[PDB]
DNA sequence: CATTAGA
DNA sequence: TCTAATG
């Protein structure tokens, strides 16, 4: 946690580099083992041979880990991070719609910079437009202030549009968290579940009333059961306007609601100490269902769920506030 | 780990 | 169809 920190750090600027850089899933997939298991190492790793005893690290590695404990830095690391061109990619990156694979592209084309995407916009898609088009507010986040405000409009026009709608604006915000860097709201809706075959309508809806009174205000994806887009507040008596935000809107069966949000709610630690505690109790938790677990191994069998609660009392622990889901 | 775009 | 990108 600390005391093998600029190892584990290190590590990590090497195999993020790999993989966006160059095309080295392999080499990357193995800084990352390594960064893995030498975080867990209860001692102060003093040499690369000790290290080595280490699974996962190699003859490879070991030599690194050497060099920077021997001086406070690597060279590699030193020369990586001067590099125009992988600098590029690193920046690129940033901007929503553009991930290693254009990034790269771009660069040996020449767009190395934002202006440089500019003259260029015709080479790129929607989203990447989008998110050129927001890349300072993209980055901004976002305020609990901010974000009452946007969940108190969300919850306003799903309802008016059927009362029968179910909507939970999920995440950190969810769970107190002071700021936030996207909104993403959970949505079911009765009529909608494991068989009924859909009714993409049901998305399709709320996304159309968001759109006219103004809030959604981009699309960067909408499918038949995850919108993704762009929203915003309404600049008020005017000289302020607000930022453009990210926002996800996803439809659920109301038959996994509860897993789904229990699940995205957090935190990513909570999920998992719970997903482990359930485990003992003779359960299985995963992002849609509760299944009572059976001796022969496995089993399966949806247990019904109409809150958090129901999820809770099954594996028997306290119900916990969505505050206290830090851990 | 899954869904949407894209070309 | 495969492949990329967010989540
Ligand atoms: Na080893
Ligand atoms: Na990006």
């Amino acid at each position: 946690e600390t005391l093998n920190g600029g190892i584990t750090d290190m590590l990590t600027e090497l195999a993020n580099f790999e993989k966006n850089v160059s095309q080295a899933i392999h080499k990357y997939n193995a800084y990352r083992k390594a960064a893995s298991v030498i975080a867990k190492y209860p001692h102060k790793i003093k040499s690369g041979a000790e290290a080595k005893k280490l699974p996962g690290v190699g003859t490879k590695i070991a030599e690194k880990i050497d060099e920077f404990l021997a001086t406070g830095k690597l060279r590699k690391l030193e020369k990586i991070r001067q590099d125009d061109t992988s600098s590029s990619i690193n920046f690129l990156t940033r901007v929503s719609g553009i991930g290693p694979s254009a990034a790269r592209k771009f660069v040996d084309e020449g767009i190395k910079t934002l202006e440089d995407l500019r003259k260029n916009e015709d080479k790129l898609n929607h989203h990447q437009r989008i998110g050129l088009k927001y890349f300072g507010d993209f980055e901004k986040r976002i305020p609990r202030e901010e974000m009452l405000q946007m969940q108190d409009i969300v919850l306003n026009e799903v309802k008016k549009v059927d009362s029968e709608y179910i909507a939970t604006v999920c995440g950190s915000f969810r769970r107190g968290a002071e700021s936030s860097g996207d909104m993403d709201v959970l949505l079911t809706h009765p009529s909608f579940t494991s068989e009924s075959t859909k009714q993409p309508k049901l998305l399709h809806q709320v996304v159309e009333q968001l759109q006219k009174v103004h809030f959604i205000t981009d699309t960067l994806s909408k499918g038949e059961t995850k919108f993704m887009g762009v929203c915003q507040l309404p600049s008020k008596n005017d000289e302020k306007e607000y930022p453009h935000r990210r926002i996800d809107i996803r439809l659920i069966p109301k038959d996994q609601y509860y897993c789904g949000v229990l699940y995205f709610t957090g935190s990513d630690i909570f999920n998992k100490n719970m997903r482990a505690h359930a485990l003992e109790k003779g359960f299985t938790i995963n992002e849609y269902t509760i299944r009572p677990l059976g001796v022969t191994g496995v089993a399966g069998e949806p247990l019904p769920v109409d809150s958090e609660k129901d999820i809770f009392d099954y594996i028997q622990w306290k119900y916990r506030e969505p505050k206290d889901r830090s851990e």
